[PDB]
DNA sequence: GTATCCGGATAC
DNA sequence: GTATCCGGATAC
């Protein structure tokens, strides 16, 4: 178990990235990240991340491929 | 029972 | 047509 978890800088302290390269079937080749929240609640894309953390707290700067805030915020 | 992963579904 | 997110299923 355990593939890969590294931290998520993208929201706060807590929370997991972690990436999966498929396994076989039909999609097997593609990546597909997954991340837990920082304190309890598994979310699988930004908008189970936007849900967490509210529909009013939209994840525009959230890299899905990475996890991580490129930008914090403009002025 | 847990855990991972696969596959597709929907959207306008 | 593309893109993204979700859900369940299976596994032993």
């Amino acid at each position: 178990m355990a593939e890969d978890w590294l931290d998520c800088p993208a929201l706060g302290p807590g929370w997991k990235r972690r990436e999966v390269f498929r396994k076989s079937g039909a999609t097997c080749g593609r990546s597909d990240t997954y991340y837990q929240s920082p304190t309890g609640d598994r979310i699988r894309s930004k908008v189970e991340l936007t849900r967490y953390l509210g529909p009013a707290c939209d994840l525009t700067l959230f890299d899905f491929k990475q996890g991580i805030l490129c930008y914090p915020a403009p002025k």
